[PDB]
């Protein structure tokens, strides 16, 4: 099946998922000089006060923290969005080395990891309907750089040894995603796609300008996870990022400067 290795990694995905070569694929390199400042873009509204995290799961590609999205408890709106989007899950992509790991790049610079908070447009009623729509998802992307620890990340890092292998899950209640945000909500935005198969072109991407900093020990703990299931040979879960895709007929808009 698809993955991140030599024989099934991103350069192979188009054979099963032809939209891999589509018109609005993600991620992309953000050229900060050519992003258009749009003064009509609104501040982002991140309303995470009533978030209910449920569980954390190793799916063999990354780990996901899942939320109760059956009511408007943790929503994203404003910014470039017209609707209300509900938080369903977050996950990360990261590298084998601190110099790589993010999906988006900024002037060709890679970060050590990238957090994706995935939300779906509540006019479509559920996540599965939303992914079939050009405006169905809004994914808030936050870069991680290695420096000082992120205290709000530590509850995540601490539970990872309990979901080491493909298919494992653990209860993960009372996790507050506001702990993962940087100080500024200035952002870039562009229309794009999921960054794994099925690569559907249903995403409004909102990528925060300001990274969060995490410690070397925090990111090292991510690289101890495994892509394989228990009692299969060990394949460390590292480098689970898709490279930048061509921007094609798209413009990245900036909410700042
Ligand atoms: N960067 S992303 O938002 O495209 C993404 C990833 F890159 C992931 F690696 C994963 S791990 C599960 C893969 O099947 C994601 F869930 C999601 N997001 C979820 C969003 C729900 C969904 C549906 C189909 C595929 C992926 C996803
Ligand atoms: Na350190
Ligand atoms: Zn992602």
């Amino acid at each position: 099946h698809w993955g991140y290795g030599k024989h099934n990694g991103p350069e192979h995905w188009h054979k099963d998922f032809p939209i891999a070569k589509g018109e609005r694929q993600s991620p992309v390199d953000i050229d900060t000089h050519t992003a258009k400042y749009d003064p009509s873009l609104k501040p982002l509204s991140v309303s995470y006060d009533q978030a209910t995290s449920l569980r954390i799961l190793n799916n063999g590609h990354a780990f996901n923290v899942e939320f109760d999205d059956s009511q408007d408890k943790a929503v994203l709106k404003g910014g470039p969005l017209d609707g209300t989007y509900r938080l369903i899950q977050f996950h990360f992509h990261w590298g084998s080395l601190d110099g790589q790991g993010s999906e988006h790049t900024v002037d060709k610079k890679k970060y050590a990891a990238e957090l994706h908070l995935v939300h779906w447009n509540t006019k479509y009623g559920d996540f599965g309907k939303a992914v079939q729509q050009p405006d169905g998802l809004a994914v808030l992307g936050i870069f991680l750089k290695v420096g000082s620890a992120k205290p709000g990340l530590q509850k995540v890092v601490d539970v990872l040894d309990s979901i080491k292998t493909k298919g494992k899950s653990a209860d993960f209640t009372n996790f507050d995603p506001r702990g993962l945000l940087p100080e500024s909500l200035d952002y870039w935005t562009y229309p794009g796609s999921l960054t794994v198969p099925p690569l559907l072109e249903c995403v409004t991407w909102i990528v925060l300008k300001e990274p969060i900093s995490v410690s070397s020990e925090q990111v090292l703990k991510f690289r101890k996870l495994n892509f394989n299931g228990e009692g299969e040979p060990e394949e460390l879960m590292v480098d689970n990022w898709r490279p930048a895709q061509p921007l094609k007929n798209r413009q990245i808009k900036a909410s700042f400067k």
